[PDB]
């Protein structure tokens, strides 16, 4: 018998893990069909969602960008072409 949707049915077919358990870094069944499919795709740039840093190139939360704090080595998340509005309240 299958399982639910929200359980990743796993190519081996041994263990039905959950779909959150699919691509998280952790091989939870067997043959890593959960990890197999992980679509990191860094071809030396960081992923869409994570801002690429200019000085060292070390991926950071776009939501890190312009956020008030340098993440950054040298604060280019922060960078002055922003210029974010940024309102405390």
């Amino acid at each position: 018998l299958n399982c639910t949707a929200s359980q990743f049915k796993c190519a081996s077919g041994d263990k039905c893990i959950g779909v959150t358990n699919r691509c998280d870094g952790v091989f939870d069944c067997s043959d890593n069909s959960d990890e197999a499919g992980c679509p990191t795709r860094p071809p030396g740039m960081c992923h869409s969602d994570e801002f690429q840093c200019q000085e060292d190139g070390i991926c950071i939360p776009n939501f890190w960008e312009c956020d008030g704090h340098p993440d950054c080595l040298y604060g280019s998340d922060e960078h002055n072409a922003c210029v974010p509005k940024t309102c405390p309240s």
